């Protein structure tokens, strides 16, 4: 669990921001040159607030499987001057099962903070607020109303962002290393 | 850090609970016996709820100094029939310094939560909305309204409860040894 926390807390300072669209805050994670991630509920318009500055945003893209099933991931391209450091070699091929992760928020309501959540596995598909979703990772969380945009990590891994739960499940996009280039 | 982390959430699950008063939502610590601590500002009344449960509040005293100065606790004795684990052997004789400690908070709206805070100092004497305290514990906490009650902790220690902060550093009242008995 500490190794996951070690690694969690330094991919946090490096990589992620608060941002708030109009629909709410969220945890964003930069992924490389100038491609960060959201979930999908966040809606990003033209220009986000990113650590309480004005971005504008180049291109949104509302990610689906190869037969149009949703995947509950916005993929945000914003212009700053600055890149990201890459992390793309921490996003893993296929959907990751793991013994022990952290879900990291970074919000003005949650200022860095981080759950332990043990065991994620694999569930794949499922319904989301009624939309058939796919590609789902799942883990215990005695659960919220939104505060997802979290960051799900294990020792060397960025396994997905957090898109919602049940009550006592959490919900998490897998976030694959092909969804970017 | 991961060591402070792993101890934290031990700690947390075997000695923490979520309280309820009319005053808002805390993070609570049972120390000993049927004694738990609360911030200063939960202000229990004869009842409270503790993880959904009401339970008796027996005593509560606010704890001063010898000559009266705020200590920023509250000290409550609970009408249960279990025992808190005793922790009393991980509270210190006196004020803690450390270089990496953790905050965890248990709350409704912050469940099982986490934040490495870096470096704890002993600030000592303050003004705490207006009011003289002593014995006040500092580290980096970008702060907020309430979410109080945290249980700030090191690797084998407990050093304070959260009891607020001013934007850049966060408070903690010293949680000392001699309290209790």
């Amino acid at each position: 669990m500490g190794p996951a926390f070690e690694f969690a807390v330094a991919m946090m300072k490096r990589n992620s921001s608060t941002v708030k669209t109009e629909y709410g805050e969220f945890t964003m994670l930069g992924i490389y040159d100038r491609w960060a991630v959201l979930p999908r509920h966040a809606k990003p318009g033209p220009t986000i607030l990113m650590n309480d500055q004005e971005v504008g945003v180049l291109d949104a893209k509302e990610l689906v499987d190869k037969d149009g099933a949703n995947l509950e991931l916005t993929l945000l391209k914003l212009n700053r001057n600055e890149k990201f450091r890459d992390i793309r070699g921490f996003l893993a091929k296929e959907e990751v099962e793991v013994n022990e992760a952290v879900l990291a928020i970074n919000t003005s309501k949650f200022p860095n903070m981080y759950i332990p959540v043990g065991q994620v596995t694999e569930y794949g598909f499922l319904y989301l607020g009624g939309t058939p979703t796919k590609r789902m990772l799942m883990y215990n969380f005695p659960t919220r109303a939104g505060q997802c945009g979290g960051v799900l990590m294990s020792t060397g891994k960025v396994l997905g962002i957090h898109v919602g739960g049940n009550g006592h499940q959490g919900f998490s996009a897998a976030l694959l290393k092909h969804y970017f280039n």
